[PDB]
């Protein structure tokens, strides 16, 4: 994380004072738990009212144990008794409480993600309701293709983005769990039922099948979901780049306060950051391969990823959303495009006399392609001509946008559950 | 895909004969849902007689340069210019591809929930014959406390029962299937034809789709395809491990020659091929996602890639299940070489001799440490002895004989199970 | 590899009929070797001429012995007597002859690459050279920026599959290596002089430190060439479909039909493929000890297809921009429609020359047919300076930003 | 990047100052080759002696103006009059500074991955030397195969290392580049003379062909190096903790013994092999420019030089203080036999007129190996031939015969004569 998109709520949550936190709410659980047993009734209350964090001093001891869990017992152990600290860190493992604590800081992280999206999922339906009576010309391949409704370009993302929202939501009933098991999870010491309880005072499930450490592919399942995540954003910036440039020229982003150019540099960031999520994801699944019960190679490839995936995913899904609140639509730009281009107009009237007469296609092509008002001589074709009667629509600006338009209704409520 | 993995059912699947069929079955959903507006059973005359002919398609489309195009004109030749009139109307062309690509992996994830499923089957089986068996268990390759033989199993049944749930939970909706037209203005068609020709199909109707349906949806399954990419190495890693010749706790079970001076040379060639294919099956993720970035309302990006690793993907998940069930049950368990090594080393007690004092004792950490050290005789009773003779306190200390261990180590081992199974 | 995208001289070589006769040449390479010291003289070559190749005979014995190299090895000593086939693969292990005859199929790839790369260098310079004395705007961020030489487009693709290319001409020479070096590469019965003898025979060089296998990063530093080649083509496709759409209609590819970039995102998801096998080739960089047969199974994917898609996609990148249809006027008239970028032309020359600040000239250039007689004639009057501003018309314009376009395309073509 | 693994000398190279400071040092070199034009001559060392870099105010400017060149630009053009000032950042754009100066750090994080790589085969080599003399056990799919020289293990790592010292060093010559071109290109206020001359300030070539930005492709083609000498990382680090588990038992890590170092950095190998595939689609830039690589370029390219670095450091170390057990190491080959069937299968048929099929029976019948077979085929056989003995002096004679062919073959310079 670098301090120019570094949001401070974020990294807090994953600097060495809220990991030790964390590991330090993960040892009083299982302690306050083995008070049923043999640790006396009261000592995990005395210990949460003294306790300091000392990030400094656990790195001074680190030198010294060479490993980061005994430098923060420690530091936690000469705060108090030895009477007191007795049972502290008693029967765990040392990725007992680190992976737990772990899945404390990613339960935390998820609620900036998750509260961000929902306000990007608003705010794209906000502006697709705003853009969905004006008319724009759909692009297949790039190409003009038919005309649409500018609002489903908004539409479009707010739905994948809601179906995102779901998948964030189904794993924080479900993916996060915690660890009390042991040493290589085989209940030496410790029981179940001490597992149970801790694991109760935290407030997540148990795991069913705990190694010495949790299994990996839990966290794995969450960076796949950021990486999709990505792609909504992604693909959201690419349909803004697409439409901000001069040759389309039908949308700009706000300048802010204050040489004045409009520029997509908000959007092509946002694309950027989107690349770092979709990295995430490949580090994620191979620290799913870890030898028997556990080797730590997955660690420091979590120090590095884990804090810069909440923390793009957080500054991107609020920098999308300022985004699209400053977002400069110009209709004026947008409609007339469509006006100029008439081109989807033979395929109109091309299936207009299929369903409406019993000619074949190429019956049907010849006679639109032979062809002020384009619909008013053609009809005159069939009754003259062919002596059949009927009337066609009047394929003017008005009659474009109810043709075209005349469905974008039905399309927003089946969006809007 | 080549011959050497390929997978009968699912090759067929993806064939360019079972690519059109699929593809004639939507051409046919969204003609009888517009015979409301198009005669009555001219999509069930159509369906009557159609024929799938891939060697034609090829030669339509050398000239019209377009497989929808030329699969509509091989149609359209078989029937009268006006029972074919009202085919392929008012539809777009990736309204026909994308609700028949989800009918393809609708009928490929059949097979792999199926196959998956039958994978839990073996774990779980392999789970409770070795329950009982006592195993070192390693942290960082090295040697720590006892365990169960059996967890290891268990460990790995649960982890594919997770990614079986999620592929289920994707079963009930992870597809959907539209009828859009050429931006999904819905211009010729309407939300009532698109909507009922869907239950024809019997899938949902996308939401809001564009030429095509979103490909988020075709990367959310990768995803949960590139997760079990992850448990079928971490499963074949563990065997690969017990298989050396050093550690020597199982083989996999083999007229077959092992080597070539060494008839039958026992080695993890299963175990070590699967994860070559969970290496291919883990980079197809990145071009699923790569793939959701299309241009406004569309572009064909995605065509050639998919072409590509969507057959191979399913494939390579369906033949890495079956082999790898294959190899859970004929994998046989060397049950002495296990328990052997777990004899030969004595490290584990001292932690169980220290928490146990502090646990019983008024003592403390490092008082306790120095008692353990100083003391075949019997350590339980040893220092049971100590403690009462020389620190002067009574304490019933369990012995830790070869059965002590697996009482203490496997205590848990119930609720564990409990727990587990489904 | 699917019959849709399938290249003849690509698939032939990956065929189990190409593989199982490269590794007879790899046997046949030893073992006359071998025939120096304790095999007969002449025994490879009477081998050499009666050993036929059935594929349907290796996977007829494969279907027993679960071996590949030993239903090999019994389907070509069948075909012979006891005393014909006696040292037929003899102190070597089966990846000695497994990687020996793989690295000569990817030389054989690695030809045709490097002939379909540099022609795609051909159709690129070609396209160059072609537009190079047309004016177009060049865009930052999509935006409209300044107007540019269109042939400085296709030479900046040119020169990026010139570096590509000679990454490819530096492995060629340095990149594949054989062996022959016994079980785990300990030498028991093979020794480095009839290794070296094999080696030469086979024309490429040995192997430093040889386990088993042969390290597969040498595979993994060619795929890292290929990948960044995906990247090369994606970004030259990308540019083409931006040129294509029909807010830009500056260039379409050449066949009423439909116009669509259709090739140019062909080669898209192509790029995508090749880009994907990079990392694919990296984990199997690490294997177990001496050798764990993981890496065969994904290269038996993998591999056919790369080199597949890369002559492919070459191919029809190089067939696209050949027929690639320019639109001059319209791409000329774009020019002539955009105004605002002189703005910071006259900035530059008035603070170049009148001794005013850059809040000075900036003030007096907005505020002000051609603006070069208006700009000179406030100079003149109000500032006072007799300066000589060159006229900024459609002609000017080009002298003024193609005026180094031949240090750039002769700086960047060798003989040009 | 996160203090744990923070080297300072590289974190600095790519912090605020550094990078403001190659800005400042390109600034002025285009700067000085103007004094051969509109420039007045001797600007350059003018604003060079009194220039201060000042992260903070740049922040503070760009807080207002959202450019992070305009703000670099304000604070060195606020330090001086408006005539001195005048001049400065004149006809180049932007990424005119941005790149080239990323250049300029980018060499810069380069000339101390090369030390540490080249030291890093050193000691590989080194450890080879040890354990050269030492006989092991080859394994195959995790299996005993046949034996083989300890050293070769950390001299298999060592020749591939230096294919990466080879790459990197090549890189090294024709790799960076910088660009004057200015807006797209197309030199409308400079001059490729311009261009030339301020390179030779530099140091660095001319890009061939640049549009507003430097091609990405250079930049993707370090990154790519660095994946692969990341695999190589990676092997090396699974290889000792293979030889360390419990089982084996062979080598542990220098100061309870577990593998945490050669873990550590099996963890930092896949950190960089993610950065690759950014590295990749940083190229796929629309047009002239997009900015979409500058927020990803901040991230994964320090991250990447201070992972190599300490990963090549950390790795030598863990070399030079990995302790080898010779006894658990030559036992082990002694304890099992299965090699020397296939050994005595292969001379049976190399010296006599026997087949395979019927010498590996009489191999399967069978105190001395070598003498019992040698008069079996003399009784019933009636064959006379030298069979060697084959003790443990006699195996290692065997199969290390051709190791200091390996060796030299390895090392460009062993094996040449001076004096
Ligand atoms: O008729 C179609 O569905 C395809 C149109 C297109 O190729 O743009
Ligand atoms: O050549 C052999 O001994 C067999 C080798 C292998 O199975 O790889
Ligand atoms: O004047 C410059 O160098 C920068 C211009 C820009 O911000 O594009
Ligand atoms: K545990
Ligand atoms: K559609
Ligand atoms: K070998
Ligand atoms: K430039």
């Amino acid at each position: 994380m670098i301090k120019r998109y570094d949001v401070a709520e974020i990294s807090k949550i994953w600097a060495d004072e809220n990991k030790y936190a964390k590991m330090l709410e993960v040892e009083l659980a299982i302690l306050e738990a083995l008070e049923d047993r043999m640790v006396p009734k009261g000592t995990a209350a005395e210990i949460r009212a003294r306790a300091q964090i000392r990030p400094e001093r656990v790195d001074e001891i680190e030198k010294v144990t060479k490993h980061d869990i005994i430098a923060f017992c420690t530091s936690i152990a000469e705060q108090f008794t030895a009477e007191t600290g007795k049972f502290f860190h008693f029967g765990v493992t040392s990725s007992d409480i680190i992976d737990s604590a772990l899945s404390l800081q990613i339960r935390d992280s998820m609620s900036y993600v998750i509260k961000d999206l929902e306000a990007l999922c608003d705010s794209l339906l906000t502006k697709a309701e705003e853009t969905k009576e004006i008319i724009t010309m759909g692009r297949s391949h790039g190409m003009f293709a038919e005309p649409m409704s500018f609002g489903q370009k908004f539409l479009g993302a707010y739905v994948e983005f809601k179906r995102r929202l779901k998948d964030l939501k189904d794993f924080q009933k479900d993916g996060l769990t915690v660890q009390f098991s042991g040493a290589v999870g085989n209940y030496c010491i410790l029981t179940t039922e001490d597992e149970k309880k801790a694991a109760d005072i935290l407030g997540l499930p148990v795991e069913e099948v705990s190694t010495q450490v949790i299994p990996r592919d839990r966290i794995a399942k969450l960076i796949s979901i950021h990486g999709l995540i990505a792609s909504a954003i992604e693909r959201l910036a690419v349909e803004i780049r697409h439409l901000h440039r001069s040759d389309v020229f039908e949308v700009y982003e706000g300048f802010s306060k204050g040489p004045h150019k409009k520029n997509p540099i908000s959007t092509e960031n946002l694309t950027g950051m989107a690349r770092m999520l979709r990295s995430h994801v490949s580090i994620a699944l191979e620290n799913c391969v870890l030898w028997h019960e556990r080797d730590i190679s997955h660690s420091s490839a979590e120090r590095f990823y884990l804090p810069d995936n909440f923390g793009i995913m957080v500054y991107a899904l609020r920098r999308m959303k300022n985004t699209i609140d400053n977002l400069v639509v110009q209709r004026d730009i947008i409609e007339d495009r469509v006006r100029s281009t008439s081109a989807y107009l033979s395929s109109f009237y091309l299936h207009f006399l299929v369903a409406n007469t019993p000619f074949m296609r190429e019956d049907c092509y010849k006679i639109v392609q032979q062809v002020e008002s384009f619909s008013k001589k053609l009809q005159k074709v069939m009754h003259d001509e062919h002596n059949i009667i009927l009337d066609i629509p009047e394929m003017d600006f008005e009659g474009i946008k109810k043709t075209y338009l005349k469905e974008i209704d039905h399309v927003f409520d089946r969006s809007v559950k």
